[PDB]
C-alpha cells in the first residue's frame, strides 16, 4: 500500500485540523483550517499529492466524497478518490487513537506556541519522528515507497 492515504478531520479550539494518514506507515501531514470545506480539502490534497506519490485517498466523510471541488483536485493530481467506510472496523479505532495522540502532543507544546497552527506542526513533527517498537513513521514511509520504486 505505498500510495494509500486516509483523510481525517478532528476539532480543537473551535478550529478544524485536517489530517492525511499514510495508512501503511502511520506518517501524517496536517493543517489547521477555519472549517472543513470542499475547497480546503481539495487544496490540502493537491499539496499532499505534490509531495508524496498519492494513488488513493480514502475520504473522511460523504460530503468530501461527493464534493465536485474535491473530485476536481483528485482528477487533477491523478488520485483515486474512495470512500472511507471502515469495512475493517479496527480503522475507526486507530484513527481515533491517533487523534487522541495528536491532541495530547498539542497540549504538551501548546504553551510554546501562540497559534494552534504552530502547535499542530510541532505535533506532526513529534508524531512522525517518534520511534515505535524501532523505526519512526517518517522512516517507514520512505522505506515503503523506495522499495516500491525499486520493485517496479
Amino acid at each position: 500500500s505505498p500510495g494509500i492515504w486516509q483523510l481525517d478531520c478532528t476539532h480543537l479550539e473551535g478550529k478544524v485540523i485536517l489530517v492525511a494518514v499514510h495508512v501503511a506507515s502511520g506518517y501524517i501531514e496536517a493543517e489547521v483550517i477555519p472549517a472543513e470545506t470542499g475547497q480546503e480539502t481539495a487544496y490540502f490534497l493537491l499539496k499532499l499529492a505534490g509531495r508524496w506519490p498519492v494513488k488513493t485517498v480514502h475520504t473522511d466523510n460523504g460530503s468530501n466524497f461527493t464534493s465536485t471541488t474535491v473530485k476536481a483536485a483528485c482528477w487533477w493530481a491523478g488520485i483515486k478518490q474512495e470512500d472511507g467506510i471502515p469495512y475493517n472496523p479496527q480503522s475507526q479505532g486507530v484513527i481515533e487513537s491517533m487523534n487522541k495522540e495528536l491532541k495530547k502532543i498539542i497540549g504538551q507544546v501548546r504553551d510554546q506556541a501562540e497559534h494552534l497552527k504552530t502547535a499542530v506542526q510541532m505535533a506532526v513533527f513529534i508524531h512522525n519522528h517518534k520511534r515505535k517498537g524501532g523505526y519512526s513513521a517518517g522512516e517507514r514511509i520512505v522505506d515503503i515507497i523506495a522499495t516500491d520504486i525499486q520493485t517496479k
